[PDB]
């Protein structure tokens, strides 16, 4: 399949969250203002005016120079939550400075857009965008509304536990904007459930 993609990090609750969305073990955890994981599911989103808010090691790193793991909030084309929270994909980028590197990635969310295969990348200072729960979180985050940051120095002054994602995209990423990919949903891997808690149930069926 093809999608594009574009890049967030409002620090708002991810929609898997919340139980009910999918065949699963247990939605994605949440955590609180400290990066914490909250026991919780039901808790009130940090961008609803509550303590829930996105976990900073729900962020993207690389395995080698042509893979990393990472999140996503997703929408694909005439398909619901239910078939996407928690489901991992295997993006291959066909444009940017990266394009050829492959990146598998767990839905955590759902983006807003309809009509599409859309993956926007969970990446700290990527840029805040529709909502803001950066700022209700911890004072908020630099950067422009939308694609957030421009340089690698500017996450210098990011909360320590959201540094190293920042960073992943001036490093194995190279700042790539919105890249396009192919992509194919594969069996998630061990290190991704093991950051988000979240493993579907009909999971093993894929590879
Ligand atoms: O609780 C209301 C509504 O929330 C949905 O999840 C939110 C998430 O809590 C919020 O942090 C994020 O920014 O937006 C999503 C979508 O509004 C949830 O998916 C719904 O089931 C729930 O009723």
């Amino acid at each position: 399949a093809n999608g594009q993609s574009t890049r967030y990090w409002d620090c708002c609750k991810p929609s898997c969250g919340w139980r009910g969305k999918g065949p699963v073990n247990q939605p994605v955890y949440s955590c609180d203002a400290n990066f914490q994981r909250i026991h919780d599911f039901d808790a009130v989103s940090g961008c609803e005016g509550g303590p829930a808010f996105s976990c900073a090691d729900h962020s993207p790193w690389a395995i080698n120079d042509n893979l990393s793991y990472g999140f996503a909030a997703t929408a694909l084309s005439g398909q619901t939550e239910e078939s996407w929270c928690c489901a991992c994909y295997a993006l291959t980028f066909t444009s940017g400075p990266v394009a050829g590197k492959t990146m598998v990635v767990q839905s955590t969310s759902t983006g807003g857009d309809l009509g599409s295969n859309h993956f926007d990348l969970n990446i700290p200072g990527g840029g805040v965008g529709l909502f803001d729960g950066c700022t209700p979180q911890f004072g908020g985050l630099p950067g422009a509304r939308y694609g957030g940051i421009s340089s690698r120095q500017e996450c210098d002054s990011f909360p320590e536990p959201l540094k190293p994602g920042c960073q992943w995209r001036f490093d194995w990423f190279q700042n790539a904007d919105n890249p396009s990919f192919t992509f194919e949903r594969v069996q998630c891997p061990e290190e991704l459930v093991a950051r988000t808690g979240c493993r579907r149930h009909d999971d093993g069926g894929f590879a």
